Protein backbone atom coordinates (compact mmCIF):
# COMPACT_ATOMS: atom_id res chain seq x y z
CA UNK A 1 0.00 0.00 0.00
CA UNK A 2 1.18 3.81 -1.35
CA UNK A 3 -0.09 6.70 1.28
CA UNK A 4 0.09 9.42 -1.04
CA UNK A 5 -1.16 12.91 -0.30
CA UNK A 6 -2.62 15.38 -2.89
CA UNK A 7 -2.01 18.90 -1.51
CA UNK A 8 -2.46 22.69 -3.30
CA UNK A 9 -4.32 25.47 -3.06
CA UNK A 10 -8.40 25.46 -3.77
CA UNK A 11 -10.00 27.46 -6.27
CA UNK A 12 -8.02 25.24 -9.09
CA UNK A 13 -9.37 21.73 -9.44
CA UNK A 14 -7.46 19.77 -7.16
CA UNK A 15 -9.83 17.76 -6.08
CA UNK A 16 -11.38 17.03 -9.58
CA UNK A 17 -8.01 16.22 -10.92
CA UNK A 18 -7.17 13.81 -7.49
CA UNK A 19 -10.64 12.31 -8.19
CA UNK A 20 -10.17 11.72 -11.53
CA UNK A 21 -6.55 10.40 -11.20
CA UNK A 22 -8.33 7.98 -8.41
CA UNK A 23 -10.68 6.93 -11.22
CA UNK A 24 -8.19 6.44 -13.55
CA UNK A 25 -6.23 3.97 -10.92
CA UNK A 26 -9.59 2.13 -10.59
CA UNK A 27 -10.12 1.18 -13.86
CA UNK A 28 -6.39 0.04 -13.92
CA UNK A 29 -7.23 -2.81 -10.85
CA UNK A 30 -5.62 -0.21 -8.32
CA UNK A 31 -7.54 -0.56 -4.93
CA UNK A 32 -7.75 3.21 -3.77
CA UNK A 33 -9.44 4.47 -0.90
CA UNK A 34 -9.84 8.40 -0.86
CA UNK A 35 -9.79 10.60 2.18
CA UNK A 36 -10.77 14.04 2.02
CA UNK A 37 -9.01 16.27 4.74
CA UNK A 38 -10.36 19.54 3.07
CA UNK A 39 -13.06 21.66 5.26
CA UNK A 40 -15.10 21.78 2.13
CA UNK A 41 -15.52 18.67 1.61
CA UNK A 42 -15.63 18.06 -1.82
CA UNK A 43 -13.05 15.39 -2.47
CA UNK A 44 -15.37 12.46 -3.01
CA UNK A 45 -18.45 13.82 -4.56
CA UNK A 46 -17.44 12.43 -8.21
CA UNK A 47 -16.14 8.62 -7.23
CA UNK A 48 -19.51 8.64 -5.18
CA UNK A 49 -21.72 10.87 -7.50
CA UNK A 50 -22.99 12.57 -4.63
CA UNK A 51 -24.31 15.67 -3.76
CA UNK A 52 -22.38 15.42 -0.35
CA UNK A 53 -20.89 13.04 1.53
CA UNK A 54 -21.61 12.97 5.00
CA UNK A 55 -18.24 13.35 6.73
CA UNK A 56 -17.01 12.07 10.05
CA UNK A 57 -17.26 15.24 12.10
CA UNK A 58 -20.98 15.57 11.31
CA UNK A 59 -21.70 12.14 11.77
CA UNK A 60 -19.49 11.70 15.10
CA UNK A 61 -21.96 14.82 16.17
CA UNK A 62 -25.12 13.22 15.36
CA UNK A 63 -23.62 10.68 17.11
CA UNK A 64 -22.11 11.99 19.78
CA UNK A 65 -18.26 10.24 19.42
CA UNK A 66 -16.44 8.64 16.77
CA UNK A 67 -16.02 5.72 18.71
CA UNK A 68 -19.81 5.05 18.75
CA UNK A 69 -19.57 5.39 14.99
CA UNK A 70 -19.87 2.86 12.34
CA UNK A 71 -17.22 2.47 9.12
CA UNK A 72 -20.44 1.80 7.06
CA UNK A 73 -21.54 4.98 6.84
CA UNK A 74 -18.34 6.79 7.37
CA UNK A 75 -16.61 4.86 4.49
CA UNK A 76 -18.72 4.53 0.90
CA UNK A 77 -17.74 2.59 -2.22
CA UNK A 78 -17.74 4.83 -5.36
CA UNK A 79 -16.72 4.38 -8.88
CA UNK A 80 -14.71 1.38 -9.56
CA UNK A 81 -14.47 0.37 -5.83
CA UNK A 82 -12.88 3.14 -4.39
CA UNK A 83 -13.35 3.47 -1.34
CA UNK A 84 -14.60 7.30 0.07
CA UNK A 85 -14.57 9.12 2.79
CA UNK A 86 -14.50 12.41 4.17
CA UNK A 87 -13.01 13.72 7.41
CA UNK A 88 -14.71 16.78 8.21
CA UNK A 89 -13.90 20.48 8.31
CA UNK A 90 -13.52 22.39 11.89
CA UNK A 91 -16.05 24.21 13.38
CA UNK A 92 -15.64 27.50 12.07
CA UNK A 93 -13.85 29.63 13.89
CA UNK A 94 -13.42 27.44 16.98
CA UNK A 95 -11.39 23.93 15.98
CA UNK A 96 -8.45 22.80 13.91
CA UNK A 97 -8.04 20.95 10.71
CA UNK A 98 -5.97 19.18 12.21
CA UNK A 99 -7.55 17.57 14.64
CA UNK A 100 -9.97 16.76 12.41
CA UNK A 101 -8.01 15.20 9.82
CA UNK A 102 -6.22 13.15 13.01
CA UNK A 103 -9.78 11.89 14.49
CA UNK A 104 -10.75 10.59 10.88
CA UNK A 105 -7.14 8.88 10.37
CA UNK A 106 -7.56 7.51 13.62
CA UNK A 107 -11.33 6.29 13.41
CA UNK A 108 -9.74 4.64 10.00
CA UNK A 109 -7.04 2.69 11.36
CA UNK A 110 -8.71 1.43 14.18
CA UNK A 111 -11.77 -0.10 12.26
CA UNK A 112 -9.15 -1.89 9.59
CA UNK A 113 -10.25 0.32 6.63
CA UNK A 114 -6.53 0.83 5.39
CA UNK A 115 -6.49 -3.66 5.81
CA UNK A 116 -5.39 -1.46 -0.77
CA UNK A 117 -3.35 -0.29 -3.00
CA UNK A 118 -3.27 3.92 -2.62
CA UNK A 119 -4.70 5.43 -0.22
CA UNK A 120 -5.06 9.61 -1.57
CA UNK A 121 -5.23 12.51 1.28
CA UNK A 122 -6.69 15.25 -0.72
CA UNK A 123 -5.38 18.27 1.97
CA UNK A 124 -5.68 21.71 1.52
CA UNK A 125 -2.60 23.66 0.82
CA UNK A 126 -4.06 27.29 0.95
CA UNK A 127 -2.70 27.62 4.01
CA UNK A 128 0.83 25.52 5.35
CA UNK A 129 0.20 25.63 9.07
CA UNK A 130 0.69 22.62 11.52
CA UNK A 131 -3.23 21.52 11.30
CA UNK A 132 -3.26 21.20 7.68
CA UNK A 133 0.70 19.54 7.72
CA UNK A 134 -0.65 16.73 9.79
CA UNK A 135 -0.62 13.61 7.06
CA UNK A 136 3.07 15.02 6.42
CA UNK A 137 3.87 15.38 10.47
CA UNK A 138 2.35 11.61 11.19
CA UNK A 139 3.93 9.58 8.88
CA UNK A 140 0.14 9.38 7.47
CA UNK A 141 1.32 9.75 3.55
CA UNK A 142 5.02 9.15 2.58
CA UNK A 143 4.71 10.51 -1.26
CA UNK A 144 3.06 13.77 -1.24
CA UNK A 145 1.95 15.36 -4.85
CA UNK A 146 1.45 19.05 -5.22
CA UNK A 147 -1.18 20.26 -7.76
CA UNK A 148 -0.27 23.77 -9.03
CA UNK A 149 -0.70 26.21 -11.98
CA UNK A 150 0.82 29.13 -13.44
CA UNK A 151 -0.47 31.35 -10.83
CA UNK A 152 1.70 33.39 -7.97
CA UNK A 153 -0.84 31.86 -5.06
CA UNK A 154 -0.63 27.94 -6.96
CA UNK A 155 3.38 27.93 -6.90
CA UNK A 156 3.49 30.14 -3.08
CA UNK A 157 1.35 27.53 -1.90
CA UNK A 158 3.70 24.52 -3.88
CA UNK A 159 6.55 26.36 -2.29
CA UNK A 160 5.08 26.57 1.53
CA UNK A 161 4.17 22.76 1.09
CA UNK A 162 7.65 22.03 -0.25
CA UNK A 163 8.99 24.31 2.81
CA UNK A 164 6.50 21.41 5.08
CA UNK A 165 8.08 18.55 3.77
CA UNK A 166 11.39 19.56 4.07
CA UNK A 167 10.43 20.42 8.43
CA UNK A 168 9.44 16.68 7.92
CA UNK A 169 11.56 14.96 5.50
CA UNK A 170 14.49 14.90 7.99
CA UNK A 171 13.46 12.44 11.09
CA UNK A 172 11.05 11.20 8.49
CA UNK A 173 10.45 9.52 5.67
CA UNK A 174 7.96 11.75 3.77
CA UNK A 175 8.68 12.55 0.34
CA UNK A 176 7.71 14.80 -2.93
CA UNK A 177 7.03 12.67 -5.66
CA UNK A 178 6.06 15.19 -8.03
CA UNK A 179 4.19 18.62 -9.08
CA UNK A 180 0.71 18.17 -11.09
CA UNK A 181 -0.06 20.93 -12.92
CA UNK A 182 -4.08 22.07 -13.13
CA UNK A 183 -3.69 23.95 -16.44
CA UNK A 184 -5.69 27.41 -16.66
CA UNK A 185 -5.30 28.03 -20.53
CA UNK A 186 -2.25 30.17 -19.25
CA UNK A 187 0.55 30.51 -21.98
CA UNK A 188 4.06 28.55 -20.83
CA UNK A 189 2.40 27.32 -18.00
CA UNK A 190 3.97 23.52 -17.98
CA UNK A 191 7.24 25.42 -18.98
CA UNK A 192 6.96 27.47 -16.19
CA UNK A 193 5.71 24.37 -14.13
CA UNK A 194 8.23 22.27 -15.21
CA UNK A 195 11.28 25.06 -14.05
CA UNK A 196 9.57 25.66 -10.71
CA UNK A 197 9.92 21.63 -10.36
CA UNK A 198 13.53 21.78 -11.69
CA UNK A 199 14.37 24.63 -8.92
CA UNK A 200 12.64 22.42 -5.98
CA UNK A 201 14.42 19.40 -6.96
CA UNK A 202 11.54 17.18 -8.19
CA UNK A 203 9.61 16.54 -11.20
CA UNK A 204 6.35 18.00 -12.90
CA UNK A 205 4.99 14.10 -13.13
CA UNK A 206 2.33 15.39 -15.19
CA UNK A 207 0.50 18.36 -17.53
CA UNK A 208 -3.22 18.43 -16.91
CA UNK A 209 -5.11 20.00 -19.85
CA UNK A 210 -8.26 21.81 -19.61
CA UNK A 211 -10.88 20.59 -21.39
CA UNK A 212 -14.93 20.72 -21.54
CA UNK A 213 -15.58 17.47 -20.66
CA UNK A 214 -14.21 17.62 -17.35
CA UNK A 215 -16.99 20.06 -16.65
CA UNK A 216 -19.78 18.13 -18.29
CA UNK A 217 -18.87 15.01 -16.54
CA UNK A 218 -18.53 17.19 -13.23
CA UNK A 219 -22.68 18.55 -13.85
CA UNK A 220 -23.35 14.36 -14.04
CA UNK A 221 -20.93 14.21 -10.29
CA UNK A 222 -18.90 12.10 -11.98
CA UNK A 223 -15.25 11.81 -13.09
CA UNK A 224 -14.18 11.74 -17.22
CA UNK A 225 -12.92 8.03 -16.47
CA UNK A 226 -16.59 7.12 -15.66
CA UNK A 227 -18.69 9.85 -17.98
CA UNK A 228 -15.86 9.56 -21.29
CA UNK A 229 -13.64 6.81 -21.10
CA UNK A 230 -12.69 6.74 -24.81
CA UNK A 231 -12.04 11.11 -24.26
CA UNK A 232 -8.80 12.49 -24.14
CA UNK A 233 -8.85 13.61 -20.56
CA UNK A 234 -9.55 10.23 -20.28
CA UNK A 235 -6.22 9.45 -21.36
CA UNK A 236 -4.53 12.50 -19.71
CA UNK A 237 -5.90 11.27 -16.60
CA UNK A 238 -4.92 7.68 -17.42
CA UNK A 239 -1.24 8.69 -18.26
CA UNK A 240 -1.49 10.44 -14.90
CA UNK A 241 -1.89 7.10 -13.16
CA UNK A 242 0.44 4.95 -14.86
CA UNK A 243 3.29 7.76 -14.23
CA UNK A 244 2.00 7.63 -10.75
CA UNK A 245 2.34 4.10 -10.07
CA UNK A 246 5.45 4.17 -11.68
CA UNK A 247 6.83 6.71 -9.78
CA UNK A 248 10.40 6.37 -8.34
CA UNK A 249 11.30 9.69 -8.13
CA UNK A 250 10.94 10.70 -4.01
CA UNK A 251 12.71 13.43 -3.16
CA UNK A 252 13.13 16.46 -0.23
CA UNK A 253 12.73 19.01 -2.08
CA UNK A 254 14.50 22.85 -1.98
CA UNK A 255 12.39 25.41 -1.49
CA UNK A 256 13.29 28.96 -3.63
CA UNK A 257 12.86 32.45 -1.63
CA UNK A 258 10.33 34.60 -3.03
CA UNK A 259 12.30 36.47 -5.27
CA UNK A 260 13.46 33.66 -7.23
CA UNK A 261 9.57 32.87 -7.68
CA UNK A 262 9.05 36.50 -8.82
CA UNK A 263 11.98 35.64 -11.18
CA UNK A 264 10.73 32.52 -12.44
CA UNK A 265 7.32 34.34 -13.34
CA UNK A 266 8.61 37.40 -14.81
CA UNK A 267 10.86 35.00 -17.02
CA UNK A 268 7.65 32.93 -18.61
CA UNK A 269 5.49 36.24 -18.58
CA UNK A 270 3.23 35.99 -15.94
CA UNK A 271 4.13 39.29 -14.16
CA UNK B 1 -10.44 53.64 18.96
CA UNK B 2 -12.59 51.16 16.65
CA UNK B 3 -11.84 47.49 16.29
CA UNK B 4 -11.99 46.14 12.89
CA UNK B 5 -11.38 43.05 11.33
CA UNK B 6 -11.70 42.94 7.37
CA UNK B 7 -12.30 39.15 6.66
CA UNK B 8 -12.36 37.14 3.31
CA UNK B 9 -11.15 34.67 1.46
CA UNK B 10 -7.87 35.10 -0.95
CA UNK B 11 -7.80 35.61 -4.64
CA UNK B 12 -10.12 38.10 -4.40
CA UNK B 13 -8.65 41.61 -3.87
CA UNK B 14 -9.25 42.14 -0.13
CA UNK B 15 -5.78 43.00 0.83
CA UNK B 16 -5.57 46.10 -1.75
CA UNK B 17 -9.69 46.43 -0.96
CA UNK B 18 -8.68 47.28 2.77
CA UNK B 19 -5.14 49.51 2.16
CA UNK B 20 -7.57 51.69 -0.19
CA UNK B 21 -10.24 51.88 3.03
CA UNK B 22 -7.56 52.54 5.12
CA UNK B 23 -5.62 55.51 2.78
CA UNK B 24 -8.87 56.65 2.26
CA UNK B 25 -10.31 56.92 6.04
CA UNK B 26 -6.57 58.46 6.62
CA UNK B 27 -7.22 60.91 4.51
CA UNK B 28 -10.61 62.21 5.94
CA UNK B 29 -7.95 62.90 9.18
CA UNK B 30 -8.73 59.48 11.14
CA UNK B 31 -5.71 57.76 12.30
CA UNK B 32 -5.54 53.71 11.61
CA UNK B 33 -3.28 50.88 12.11
CA UNK B 34 -3.22 48.02 9.79
CA UNK B 35 -2.14 44.52 11.34
CA UNK B 36 -1.67 42.10 8.83
CA UNK B 37 -2.52 38.71 10.15
CA UNK B 38 -2.39 36.77 6.59
CA UNK B 39 0.25 34.29 6.76
CA UNK B 40 1.80 35.59 3.26
CA UNK B 41 1.45 39.23 4.77
CA UNK B 42 0.71 41.37 2.07
CA UNK B 43 -1.49 43.50 4.23
CA UNK B 44 0.78 46.61 4.26
CA UNK B 45 2.80 46.72 1.06
CA UNK B 46 0.67 49.65 -0.36
CA UNK B 47 0.54 51.95 1.94
CA UNK B 48 4.44 51.65 3.03
CA UNK B 49 5.39 51.01 -0.72
CA UNK B 50 7.62 48.23 0.22
CA UNK B 51 7.79 44.64 -1.56
CA UNK B 52 7.32 43.27 1.35
CA UNK B 53 7.18 44.68 5.17
CA UNK B 54 9.31 42.49 8.19
CA UNK B 55 6.08 40.71 9.66
CA UNK B 56 7.22 40.10 13.38
CA UNK B 57 7.51 36.54 13.50
CA UNK B 58 10.42 36.80 11.18
CA UNK B 59 11.99 39.39 13.45
CA UNK B 60 11.76 37.55 16.70
CA UNK B 61 12.91 35.12 14.82
CA UNK B 62 16.27 37.33 13.76
CA UNK B 63 15.94 38.27 17.61
CA UNK B 64 15.37 35.25 19.18
CA UNK B 65 12.44 36.26 21.02
CA UNK B 66 9.82 38.97 20.94
CA UNK B 67 10.74 40.28 24.64
CA UNK B 68 13.72 41.54 22.15
CA UNK B 69 11.97 43.33 20.12
CA UNK B 70 11.63 47.49 19.22
CA UNK B 71 8.45 48.96 18.27
CA UNK B 72 10.62 50.92 15.75
CA UNK B 73 11.47 47.79 13.64
CA UNK B 74 7.88 46.67 13.98
CA UNK B 75 5.41 49.58 13.64
CA UNK B 76 6.65 51.55 10.38
CA UNK B 77 4.34 54.51 9.61
CA UNK B 78 3.11 54.54 5.90
CA UNK B 79 0.37 56.67 3.33
CA UNK B 80 -1.20 59.00 5.75
CA UNK B 81 0.57 58.32 8.76
CA UNK B 82 -1.10 55.29 8.75
CA UNK B 83 0.76 52.61 11.07
CA UNK B 84 1.62 49.25 9.59
CA UNK B 85 2.16 45.97 10.96
CA UNK B 86 2.56 42.12 9.91
CA UNK B 87 1.65 39.39 12.43
CA UNK B 88 3.68 37.12 10.60
CA UNK B 89 2.56 33.98 9.15
CA UNK B 90 3.23 30.48 10.85
CA UNK B 91 6.80 28.35 10.06
CA UNK B 92 4.99 26.25 6.91
CA UNK B 93 3.75 22.87 8.00
CA UNK B 94 4.52 23.20 12.10
CA UNK B 95 3.10 26.63 13.53
CA UNK B 96 -0.40 27.63 13.98
CA UNK B 97 -1.23 30.82 11.79
CA UNK B 98 -3.60 32.03 14.95
CA UNK B 99 -0.68 32.10 17.26
CA UNK B 100 1.58 34.23 15.55
CA UNK B 101 -1.76 36.84 15.60
CA UNK B 102 -1.79 36.20 19.74
CA UNK B 103 1.82 36.94 19.59
CA UNK B 104 1.72 40.32 17.99
CA UNK B 105 -1.38 41.57 18.84
CA UNK B 106 0.04 40.54 22.54
CA UNK B 107 3.39 42.59 21.81
CA UNK B 108 1.89 45.77 20.24
CA UNK B 109 -0.30 45.81 23.61
CA UNK B 110 2.82 46.01 25.59
CA UNK B 111 4.48 48.56 23.22
CA UNK B 112 1.55 50.70 23.96
CA UNK B 113 0.58 51.22 19.92
CA UNK B 114 -3.07 50.49 20.88
CA UNK B 115 -2.86 54.09 22.38
CA UNK B 116 -5.73 56.00 16.86
CA UNK B 117 -9.22 55.91 15.79
CA UNK B 118 -9.30 52.67 13.73
CA UNK B 119 -6.87 49.12 14.24
CA UNK B 120 -8.15 47.40 11.20
CA UNK B 121 -6.73 43.40 11.67
CA UNK B 122 -6.54 42.36 7.93
CA UNK B 123 -7.62 38.53 8.34
CA UNK B 124 -7.35 35.59 5.60
CA UNK B 125 -10.69 34.06 5.87
CA UNK B 126 -9.97 30.79 3.61
CA UNK B 127 -10.40 28.30 6.08
CA UNK B 128 -11.98 29.69 9.58
CA UNK B 129 -10.57 27.83 12.16
CA UNK B 130 -9.52 28.57 15.79
CA UNK B 131 -6.43 30.01 14.74
CA UNK B 132 -7.46 32.45 11.87
CA UNK B 133 -10.94 33.49 14.08
CA UNK B 134 -8.25 34.86 17.13
CA UNK B 135 -9.11 38.53 17.04
CA UNK B 136 -13.16 37.59 17.41
CA UNK B 137 -12.62 34.72 19.70
CA UNK B 138 -9.88 36.78 21.84
CA UNK B 139 -11.98 39.95 21.76
CA UNK B 140 -9.76 41.80 20.20
CA UNK B 141 -11.82 42.82 17.12
CA UNK B 142 -15.19 44.46 17.36
CA UNK B 143 -16.69 44.77 14.22
CA UNK B 144 -15.71 42.38 11.13
CA UNK B 145 -16.28 43.61 7.40
CA UNK B 146 -16.54 40.84 5.34
CA UNK B 147 -14.56 41.00 1.53
CA UNK B 148 -16.19 38.39 -0.56
CA UNK B 149 -17.52 38.70 -4.47
CA UNK B 150 -19.73 37.16 -7.04
CA UNK B 151 -17.94 33.55 -6.68
CA UNK B 152 -19.08 30.39 -5.02
CA UNK B 153 -15.99 30.12 -2.62
CA UNK B 154 -16.19 33.73 -1.61
CA UNK B 155 -19.85 33.38 -0.41
CA UNK B 156 -19.19 30.21 1.35
CA UNK B 157 -15.90 31.66 3.02
CA UNK B 158 -18.39 34.85 4.31
CA UNK B 159 -20.61 32.29 5.59
CA UNK B 160 -18.19 30.32 7.51
CA UNK B 161 -17.12 33.81 9.04
CA UNK B 162 -20.91 34.61 9.75
CA UNK B 163 -21.06 31.21 11.40
CA UNK B 164 -17.55 32.02 13.71
CA UNK B 165 -19.34 35.60 14.65
CA UNK B 166 -22.41 33.82 15.63
CA UNK B 167 -20.01 31.43 17.66
CA UNK B 168 -18.19 34.07 19.62
CA UNK B 169 -21.60 36.56 19.70
CA UNK B 170 -23.18 35.36 21.94
CA UNK B 171 -20.48 35.72 24.59
CA UNK B 172 -18.70 38.55 23.34
CA UNK B 173 -19.60 41.69 21.60
CA UNK B 174 -18.15 41.03 18.04
CA UNK B 175 -20.66 42.13 15.41
CA UNK B 176 -20.68 42.04 11.55
CA UNK B 177 -20.92 45.35 10.15
CA UNK B 178 -21.61 44.25 6.72
CA UNK B 179 -20.22 42.79 3.34
CA UNK B 180 -17.96 44.40 0.97
CA UNK B 181 -18.08 43.19 -2.53
CA UNK B 182 -15.42 42.88 -4.42
CA UNK B 183 -16.52 43.19 -8.10
CA UNK B 184 -14.86 40.83 -10.39
CA UNK B 185 -17.32 42.23 -13.25
CA UNK B 186 -19.63 38.91 -13.11
CA UNK B 187 -23.51 40.04 -14.20
CA UNK B 188 -25.55 41.00 -11.19
CA UNK B 189 -23.03 40.21 -8.36
CA UNK B 190 -24.06 43.76 -6.80
CA UNK B 191 -27.33 41.74 -6.07
CA UNK B 192 -26.20 38.73 -5.46
CA UNK B 193 -24.40 40.04 -2.41
CA UNK B 194 -27.18 41.83 -1.43
CA UNK B 195 -29.29 39.39 -1.03
CA UNK B 196 -26.58 37.27 0.52
CA UNK B 197 -26.37 40.07 2.91
CA UNK B 198 -29.70 40.09 3.55
CA UNK B 199 -29.61 36.58 4.08
CA UNK B 200 -27.01 36.97 6.72
CA UNK B 201 -29.42 39.78 8.35
CA UNK B 202 -26.31 42.63 7.21
CA UNK B 203 -25.88 44.77 4.69
CA UNK B 204 -23.75 45.01 1.40
CA UNK B 205 -21.99 48.21 2.88
CA UNK B 206 -20.28 48.96 -0.24
CA UNK B 207 -19.96 47.36 -3.53
CA UNK B 208 -16.24 47.86 -4.70
CA UNK B 209 -16.22 47.82 -8.60
CA UNK B 210 -13.17 46.70 -11.03
CA UNK B 211 -10.75 49.46 -12.05
CA UNK B 212 -7.76 49.47 -14.10
CA UNK B 213 -5.82 52.43 -11.97
CA UNK B 214 -6.44 49.76 -8.96
CA UNK B 215 -3.39 48.17 -11.12
CA UNK B 216 -1.86 50.75 -12.37
CA UNK B 217 -1.69 52.03 -8.65
CA UNK B 218 -0.94 48.18 -6.97
CA UNK B 219 2.05 48.40 -9.43
CA UNK B 220 3.82 51.24 -8.24
CA UNK B 221 3.32 49.89 -4.57
CA UNK B 222 0.99 52.62 -3.34
CA UNK B 223 -3.29 52.57 -3.10
CA UNK B 224 -5.71 54.42 -5.53
CA UNK B 225 -5.73 57.02 -2.97
CA UNK B 226 -2.44 58.27 -3.08
CA UNK B 227 -1.75 57.08 -6.91
CA UNK B 228 -4.54 59.27 -8.42
CA UNK B 229 -6.50 60.93 -5.70
CA UNK B 230 -8.79 62.36 -8.81
CA UNK B 231 -9.98 58.75 -10.16
CA UNK B 232 -13.31 57.79 -9.48
CA UNK B 233 -12.01 54.16 -7.81
CA UNK B 234 -10.58 56.91 -5.45
CA UNK B 235 -14.29 58.10 -4.85
CA UNK B 236 -15.68 54.93 -4.64
CA UNK B 237 -13.27 53.75 -1.88
CA UNK B 238 -13.65 57.68 0.04
CA UNK B 239 -17.64 56.26 0.03
CA UNK B 240 -16.67 52.64 1.79
CA UNK B 241 -14.58 54.74 4.13
CA UNK B 242 -17.52 57.27 4.97
CA UNK B 243 -19.74 54.16 5.25
CA UNK B 244 -17.71 52.69 7.61
CA UNK B 245 -17.22 55.26 9.66
CA UNK B 246 -21.24 56.13 10.33
CA UNK B 247 -21.73 52.39 10.25
CA UNK B 248 -24.08 51.68 13.55
CA UNK B 249 -25.76 48.61 11.98
CA UNK B 250 -23.73 45.91 13.51
CA UNK B 251 -25.58 42.21 13.87
CA UNK B 252 -25.23 38.79 14.56
CA UNK B 253 -25.61 36.79 11.79
CA UNK B 254 -27.99 34.12 10.70
CA UNK B 255 -25.63 31.73 8.60
CA UNK B 256 -27.47 30.26 5.49
CA UNK B 257 -27.19 26.50 4.32
CA UNK B 258 -25.43 24.67 1.58
CA UNK B 259 -29.14 25.05 -0.37
CA UNK B 260 -29.99 28.36 0.73
CA UNK B 261 -26.46 29.38 -0.86
CA UNK B 262 -26.45 27.23 -3.74
CA UNK B 263 -30.06 28.34 -4.33
CA UNK B 264 -28.76 32.21 -4.58
CA UNK B 265 -26.52 31.89 -6.81
CA UNK B 266 -28.70 29.35 -9.14
CA UNK B 267 -31.07 32.88 -8.77
CA UNK B 268 -28.62 34.92 -10.21
CA UNK B 269 -27.36 33.05 -13.06
CA UNK B 270 -24.12 31.49 -11.19
CA UNK B 271 -24.99 28.58 -10.61
S1 LIG C 1 -3.01 24.99 13.11
FE1 LIG C 1 -3.79 25.81 11.13
S2 LIG C 1 -5.85 24.86 10.90
FE2 LIG C 1 -5.26 24.58 13.08
S3 LIG C 1 -6.17 26.38 14.14
FE3 LIG C 1 -4.03 26.97 13.60
S4 LIG C 1 -4.23 28.00 11.57
FE4 LIG C 1 -6.18 26.87 11.92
Amino acid sequence: MRQCAIYGKGGIGKSTTTQNLVAALAEMGKKVMIVGCDPKADSTRLILHSKAQNTIMEMAAEAGTVEDLELEDVLKAGYGGVKCVESGGPEPGVGCAGRGVITAINFLEEEGAYELDFVFYDVLGDVVCGGFAMPIRENKAQEIYIVCSGEMMAMYAANNISKGIVKYANSGSVRLGGLICNSRNTDREDELIIALANKLGTQMIHFVPRDNVVQRAEIRRMTVIEYDPKAKQADEYRALARKVVDNKLLVIPNPITMDELEELLMEFGIM
